[PDB]
């Protein structure tokens, strides 16, 4: 099953709500995730320039799928199909953003 | 602020996180909504065909926006703008549902 991270739109993206699937790929629980920024799944051998894409697509509120290495809890490296997109309102502010890891 | 509501895609959509705002729009807590389909919001002056529109929308995953009358827990209407879309993976499976909410009643 995919996983599924949404954060605020602002002060830094913390983490609202992740699902069941996001706690199977990563290891982590959701009370060891919710207000923190989702950069804490990256590592080591994480590709600065895609980090820096998914930076520049979130601050301009663009939709973006990056192929990106994070870290399971326990420290293993797994590929994460990442997209994530802004949630508008009907006047286009940005109320939230939606990440998918998408299974396979 | 608008609102916002998550909920699961399958099996009637039961509610699995609002923001805020949803509770300063609507007067629910979360506690009071989550596990329930968000179909609660609407009364006796919610337009019927509106209402269709939505249930076939949402069960075919296709984004919908439509004004409806809903109603805040203590039963004081408001008009919802409200903006319905799937959460697809890039194969294309519904992971989930995110509805926005805004008040647009023209109240005091
Ligand atoms: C909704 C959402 C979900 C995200 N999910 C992930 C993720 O699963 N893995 C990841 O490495 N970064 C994820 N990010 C990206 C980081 O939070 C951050 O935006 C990125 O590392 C670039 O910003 P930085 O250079 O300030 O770290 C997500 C961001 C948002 C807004
Ligand atoms: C994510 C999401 C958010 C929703 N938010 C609202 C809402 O704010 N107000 C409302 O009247 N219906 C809302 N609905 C629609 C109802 O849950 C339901 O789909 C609609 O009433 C049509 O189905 P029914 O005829 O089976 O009730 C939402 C649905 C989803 C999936």
């Amino acid at each position: 099953a995919s996983g599924m991270i949404v954060t605020d739109a602002g002060a830094d993206q913390p983490i609202v709500f992740v699902n069941r699937a996001f706690s199977t790929i990563t290891g982590y629980a959701p009370n060891e995730v919710l207000g923190r920024n989702a950069r804490f799944l990256q590592g080591p051998q994480t590709d600065a320039a895609t980090v820096a894409r998914l930076r520049e697509a979130i601050a301009a509120a663009r939709p973006i799928q990056e192929r990106i290495l994070n870290y399971r809890k326990d420290g293993q490296p797994f590929w994460n199909q990442l997209s994530i997109s802004p949630v508008r309102d009907e006047t286009g502010n940005v109320v939230a953003f939606v990440g998918v890891d998408t299974d396979v």
